[PDB]
Formats: structure tokens, C-alpha cells, sequence
């Protein structure tokens, strides 16, 4: 985070070891349950680049996920950089030089740039940037970890309805594709994959039916 | 939250992770029950709709109500989108863009056109319109999460007067209905599924018995 | 149609017989598989409203198809309609009046009328726009006429890839859902529902392959 | 197509709908099968590049079809481009402009203007051009859509030797492979995969044997 000193300029603040010790249980203890996105979102809010790096190093298992998640930086990185390429010249006082690919990560950049690049005026976001690749290779880890495919959730014979949808609706928050592929799964494949007694009720319910309609109806069985 | 800078001007705040986590465990622990409601209006004081959808996000468990909640959510979006007709124009500088059905919601708009919205004199209060629409959706939610109807709710041979009241009233809380039939629920349905040695004290007392009379009057017992 | 006589003016030319006997043919014995869409389009070769009309009462035999086409025309004129108010006021003798929506569907229009229309520099599409709105009209048909839905075309134990692949793109085509949805079907469905050996095959060869390279390696399994 | 009025002039003329009907069939009803050339190329008798693109327009349902005809038209169109390089300067009045790849392709060309390219003295053809085009389309389509590799035409234990020697002949069309491995594959692949009592007869006869005297002599096995 950055906030303002007393003479009124930004001064960088660490984060709590508070904050620090949720995200490293959130992570150890939920494996990579698809509800990590938002918690990481909300425990990062306007933080520096270097706040990112301690966050992700601190976490001490599944490493096979955090070097998943730094391949993945550094694609992104690179993309990054092959982009904008660099403006050979000497910096004038009243701006700073362009971070690089990797000067986003904070491999290669000290705190005080960091601070600077995104209080300027016009801001360069280096912190919204960074977590936005590190976002991404979250989805491709959660999308990794989560066990089946939205296409093979099946209810079982016994199963209750209601267990069946909160399966479903998992699966399909791990999902990676875009909104209007979800919206066309959510409204055929959760009446197309429920077992043959919930099966014909769905079907004769109509196909404007709510969820609420449908596992009101379906409440007994 | 919404505070002000040194400056005077109103600056986001995030939200405590302690207060996340602490309504994450709440919903973990209470499932459904009637008391998540006041619990949510206490730890969503004055927060707007950005920090709506985190809490509601983080949640981990129950992907099913939160998709209730999120159809509940747009059926109100297009309810007000209907109500208030879009105004074609260009905007003036004293003013701001009219907020549409899907911009309350905050899923189609930034962090700062709310800020501006529920700061900006006279207000309009995005947040405060936001978890009403939560609240009534949450409310269909624990409305069918109630374990067991109202009518299945009998005292049993052995059990003292306090703990079936207590079952019954707190059954009576979860299935919402009318006031009269309220009325009717505790005047007679509480009198007739009481055990015959209580059921004849109570029948004794009379019809206009108030419930600390009812409590003190089949103490003994 | 329309011909130029032998003083060079546009004289409308009716539709030979042994045209509107392969558009009944086509109605008859198609069963509205979704390969009359083609055939009708083609058999409609520039014909004005008239001749529309005059192939369209072929369908008139069934009821349902014919009704459904109907109000789709209807719909699509009353749009017109709108989007079209009529000019009030008087108009330059030299060009011909303007065409409501049931002027361009031929209900309240003469031939000379039609020819005029079409036979106009620069020209004013009626033809085509009637054509275009039966062509809507049996897409409805076409979708309700279908046999089987999209998710329960499986590759059989030892059907080849290419009888797979056709049958799939059929029904593909009948049932035309928004564009992104079919290129998430075409890119996942296909693969997760053929037969075990071609399933391995093709997951062995990589995500976002092309249909081509697809075909090619599945060839003789 | 091209027809002379009866003042002289050449003056385009449409294909009759019965012709894109027959297209049509052919496009949706034989599955690709190697004989869709024939039949496109006898349809397509001395056609303006317009009406090309008015026959094209059937294989628009086929969206990996259409794409592999679009990429070898467009292909074929930049290296005629680079083969034809644009001359700057005067042109003699009485002559028509220079054809570019894009305007012998009838996408931004007008009719007249193919009218007068193809009845020229003397003539440049641009339909017979395209049509090249599109058949080397269709020949890649064609051979993406086979059934099965000429390595796997076996003939049967009691198939006639006629029938095998068609399905074989059928199959090396489809593949369509040089000249030099064509002529190898007719003379020794076609003896290697028969069936024993034929390949007696055909080992036992020679090599080096035309075909009239290996089907008359192998006429009743
Ligand atoms: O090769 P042809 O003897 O000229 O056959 C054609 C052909 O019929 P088939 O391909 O079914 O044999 C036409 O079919 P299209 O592909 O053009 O559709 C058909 O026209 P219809 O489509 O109208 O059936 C026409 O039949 P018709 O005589 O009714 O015009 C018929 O010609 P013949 O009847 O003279 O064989």
C-alpha cells in the first residue's frame, strides 16, 4: 500500500502481518478451491509490486503451483515487453524511465520507482498490472486443480438435487470460457445431466424455468 | 467504506480482512439460518457495491444460493432498468451518467462512478439500493433452507416447555409468512402440538394468554 | 423474375413449372432437415414478392410450419414499420411511392408495382428482403424440426471420424445458437464426445486444433 | 454466363435457379466425395466471376470447408499479384483497365466490367481463372474429407475384382499424390492388396501390365 506522510507525500506502508498470515492459510488450507481469486483480490487492494512478491514467496507449499504461477509471469512479462519496445535516451528530471517486462515484477526494480510510477501524474499502474498477471495464472492453476470438467458432472442415482447443483455450480465457477459459453451451460447442460427421476420434471417445467422453480420442484425426490 | 483524505476529498477504503473472514465463517458455521441477515447489514455498514461483491464472492461453500442470490440480483437489475427508461444526451459537467439495472449491481461499472454516486449531493445511494436487493434474494434463501415446516414441530414426552417453544419459535422465524397467520401459528398450532400434560395447562389458561404467561405457567412441568 | 422484352423494358416472367415442382419436392420429402434453407435460397433466384408468395404456398399444407412462418413475417413487418414511418408529403413524380410493410410483402402490392421497385436506379431490394425474412422463418422451422440435440450426438464405438464429423456439423447447423457458443462447441464438444480411441487421439494432439489437422490424424481409427 | 442480344452486345445473364439447385444438391448431398469436381466444373460453364461467388455462397454452410476454399482463393490471389505487378501509366483509351487479384475474384469489380474482360479480342479469360482457383479449393477439401488412406483398400475374400479396382482407383483420386507415386501406386499397390486367388493370377501374369489385360484376365475370380 502507499499512503501519505505528514508533509503530505506518498510513503509506502507494509502490510500487516495480520493480512500476511490470512492469505498464507487461505492458500494452504483451501488447496485452490476457485474462491481464492477473490480473496487474494480483496487482500491486495493498491498494493506495490514488491507487497505481490511477498505474498506469493511467503506461501510455503504447493510449490509445483507457484512455479506454475512464475512460468506464467514471465510469459506474460515477455509479452509485455516485446510490446513496448525500449526508448534509448536519457531520462529528463521531471519524468521517470519505462519500466520493462520484468521491472513490473520487481525482479529488477527497487521500491522507491515503484512508488513514484504509479503516484505520477498521469499514473502508470505497475501494481493493477502485476496482479493482473498474477490473476492469470491463477485461473489456469485453479482451472488445473478443480477434478472434473464441467461436461462430466453427473447426479448421481441417490444424490439429492440440491447437493447436484452446488456440484455443478462449483465446477462451473473453476471453469475457464468466456460469459456467454457460461450463461449457454447454466441454462441446457444443469437440466441436461440430472438423472432420469429430476430429469422429466425439468423437462416438463418448462424451459424459462428459475433455479428456484426447479429445486423447489424437484425437493422431494 | 467511504472516508476522507487529509485533503478532504472521499477515498475507498478496504474492507478489514478480519470482518471478510469473520462473514466468511459466519456463513460456514450458521448455514442459512435466519440470523445471517442482521449479521450481514451489521458488517456491510455504509460499503459500496465493489465491496458487496466481495463479500459475496469469497464465500467458498453454497454455489447454489449464491446463484439463487445472483438471479434474484438480476431480476431486480431488470426490474429497475424497466422502471427507469434510459435519458439520451450528452452529460453535463455538474452532472453524472444515470446509473442503468446492470450498474448498480457493480458489474458493469468502476469503483469511482460509485464513489462519485454515493458522495455526490443530493445522493444516490448505490450501496444502500444494492443490499436491499441482497437482503430480498437472501431472504427467499433462508426461507427455503429451512430445515423442517412449521407444522412437523411437536414437544416430545420428555421435553421441558422451554426447549419446544424455543424449536417453535425459531422454525416460526425461519418460515416467513403473514402477520395473521403468525397470529394464528402461536395462538393455536403452539397450544395443539404440545404434550397432553402441558397441552392441558395451556388449554386451561385460556385463548388470550401472552407467551411469558404460557412460560411461567407450565414451569413445574 | 424479372427480363428485359424485346423494346427494353423490365416485364415480369413467371416462375416455370418445373421450379415450383422442385420447391414441393424439397417441402415434401426434405422433412425440413436443415438443407432446405440452401435449396430455397436457390430456387428463389431474384423472384419479386409475387413469386414468393406463390412458392410459400407450398408450406400452407402444413399447418404449424405455415403459421410459424407467418408470424415471423408479420414481426419482422411491423418492425419495418417502425424503423420505416411513412413520409407525409408530396413526393417528385418522376420516382414511385414508398413500400409499407404489407406492400413488400406483396399482400397489397401489383406486379408492375414489384417491377418498378426492383427495376430501379439505384435499385430498392424488395425481393430481398422478403427472402431474407422467409429465411428466418424457416431457420424457426428448422430448429423446431430437429431430431436430436446437439449434446447427445456421440461417435459410435466404430463410426468413422468423418461420418462423426458431418452428423455433428448438421446438427450443429440446425440448431444455431449465438456464433462464440458454436466455436466452443466446434473446439470442445466435438472432441469430448467421440469414441474412446479417437478421444485419445485427438487430446494427445493438442488443444486448438484445427478441423483439418483434426481429420487428417483420425483418419483410418 | 455470356450472351449476345439482339443488338450485338454482350450482355451478362444470370444462371437459371434450377443450376444453383443442382449445386446445391451436390454440395449437400455427396459428402465431398471425389466426384463433387466434375460436377462443379460442368455446372460452371463459362461463368462470370459474380456468379462464381453466387455458387460459392452454398459452401458458406461448411464453416471449415468455406475457410479452406477462402484461404487458397486468397492465397492464389497474392501470388498473382506478385507474378502481375501493377504498370503505372497511360492506357489506350479503347482498352480496359488491368485486372487486380482482388478484381479477377469478383469482390470489388462490377458486372460490366467482367462483361468486357471476358468478350475481349482477344479475350483474357478471368472465369476460367477462378474457377481454377476454386478447384484447387475443392481438391483440398476433398482430399481432407476421405474416408480412409490407399494403404488400406484391401480387396475383400470374395469381392469382385471390378468393384476393388474402382473403390482403389476412387481412393487415388481422392488422395491425390504426384504423378510419379501415382503411376508406382497403379502398378504395384494395386497387385499387393488383393486378395490371394487374384493375386495369384496377377503375380503369375507379369509385371509391367496395363490394366485392360489384368481386369481380363482376373474377370471371373
Ligand atoms: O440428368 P437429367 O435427366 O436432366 O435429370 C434431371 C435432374 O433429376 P435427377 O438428378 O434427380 O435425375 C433434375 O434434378 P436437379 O438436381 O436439377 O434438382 C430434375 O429437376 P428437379 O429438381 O425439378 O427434380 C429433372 O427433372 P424434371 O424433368 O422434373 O425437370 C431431371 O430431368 P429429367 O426428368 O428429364 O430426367
Amino acid at each position: 500500500p502507499i499512503v501519505q506522510n505528514l508533509q503530505g507525500q506518498m510513503v509506502h506502508q507494509a502490510i500487516s502481518p495480520r493480512t500476511l498470515n490470512a492469505w498464507v492459510k487461505v492458500v494452504e488450507e483451501k488447496a485452490f478451491s476457485p474462491e481464492v481469486i477473490p480473496m487474494f483480490s480483496a487482500l491486495s487492494e493498491g498494493a506495490t509490486p514488491q507487497d505481490l512478491n511477498t505474498m506469493l514467496n511467503t506461501v510455503g507449499g504447493h510449490q509445483a503451483a507457484m512455479q506454475m504461477l512464475k512460468e506464467t509471469i514471465n510469459e506474460e512479462a515477455a509479452e509485455w515487453d516485446r510490446l513496448h519496445p525500449v526508448h534509448a535516451g536519457p531520462i529528463a528530471p521531471g519524468q521517470m524511465r519505462e519500466p520493462r517486462g520484468s521491472d513490473i515484477a520487481g525482479t529488477t526494480s527497487t521500491l522507491q520507482e515503484q512508488i513514484g510510477w504509479m503516484t505520477h501524474n498521469p499514473p502508470i499502474p505497475v501494481g493493477e498490472i502485476y496482479k493482473r498477471w498474477i490473476i492469470l495464472g491463477l485461473n489456469k492453476i485453479v482451472r488445473m486443480y478443480s477434478p472434473t470438467s464441467i461436461l462430466d458432472i453427473r447426479q448421481g442415482p441417490k444424490e439429492p438435487f440440491r447437493d447436484y447443483v452446488d456440484r455443478f455450480y462449483k465446477t462451473l465457477r473453476a471453469e475457464q470460457a468466456s460469459q456467454e459459453v457460461k450463461n449457454w451451460m447454466t441454462e441446457t447442460l444443469l437440466v441436461q445431466n440430472a438423472n432420469p427421476d429430476c430429469k422429466t420434471i425439468l423437462k416438463a417445467l418448462g424451459p424459462g424455468a428459475t433455479l428456484e422453480e426447479m429445486m423447489t420442484a424437484c425437493q422431494g425426490v
